[PDB]
């Protein structure tokens, strides 16, 4: 029904290292709610989370979640542009209800600015702004965490202070940022000993990250595709091939 505890920590995520910082406190938040009770601070209520696709904006929510022990909750950013004019946005208005109940808890909305530009279409929008300005307890902490892609569409009405109040923009690794991805997914991968990391990190760039990660992946079942037991510098080259965003009209 309503609850996942991740498993995922700040280490699963390379590079981001500033972006992450920018979160700790909201793990402060939910470890340690009491210590801002007893002291009359404020908690937000709502992190935004913006960048290209594949790169962590999840990631580092689940992260968040993670290493504060707290459940966590999906939303359906293109699940709530599917449906009619009848049943629909009460999984919002039943999402935060089971959040509330296993506070401290987090919301996670995936691609918010799919959602937050007929009886729809504000009918799942105007009703976020609802359950996350109010409404019959403050003492409760959950933290609802959106992410975006073009945060420019992004309705005007969201970062009206009490919602979206901040963000942590974290866009593409650099190379740098490649080559600790492409180290991360590499645990566990039977290796060449001619495998320059460092190489593919150069061949690949403006990459994803999710991306990187299947590169990583591609390459390794080419591997067993030829029964070869290496999967050589050869293998990653041969892919970085799905590297081809391919047309779409
Ligand atoms: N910094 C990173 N370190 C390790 N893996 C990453 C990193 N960034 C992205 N990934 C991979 O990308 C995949 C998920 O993409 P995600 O970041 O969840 O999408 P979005 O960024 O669009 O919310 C994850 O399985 C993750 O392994």
């Amino acid at each position: 029904i309503n609850a996942e505890k991740p498993n995922v920590r700040f280490k699963d995520m390379a590079g981001n290292e500033e972006a992450k910082e920018e979160v700790v406190e909201i793990v402060d938040f939910l470890k340690y709610p009491e210590r801002y009770a007893n002291l009359g601070a404020k908690i937000p209520k709502g992190v935004l989370l913006v960048g290209p696709p594949g790169t962590g904006k999840t990631l580092l929510a689940k992260a968040v979640a993670g290493e504060a022990h707290v459940p966590f909750f999906s939303m359906g950013g293109s699940s709530f542009i599917e449906m009619f004019v009848g049943l629909g946005a009460s999984r919002v208005r039943d999402l935060f209800e089971t959040a509330k109940k296993q506070a401290p808890s987090i919301i996670f909305i995936d691609e918010i600015d799919a959602i937050g530009k007929n009886d729809e279409r504000e009918q799942t929008l105007n009703q976020l702004l609802a359950e996350m300005d109010g409404f019959g307890s403050e003492n409760a902490p959950v933290i609802v965490l959106a992410a975006t892609n073009r945060p420019e569409i992004l309705d005007p009405a969201l970062m009206r202070p009490g919602r979206f109040d901040r963000q942590v923009l974290v866009d593409k690794p650099d190379f740098n940022g490649r080559v600790e991805i492409l180290k991360v997914h590499i645990k566990g991968v039977k290796l060449a000993n001619d495998v320059n990391l460092q190489e593919v990190a150069k061949l690949t760039a403006g990459l994803a990250g999710a991306d990187l990660a299947n590169i990583i992946n591609e390459a390794a079942l080419l591997a067993g595709r030829n029964n070869q037991k290496e999967v050589r510098q050869q293998h990653l080259k041969e892919a970085v091939e799905r590297g081809i965003a391919g047309l779409e009209k």
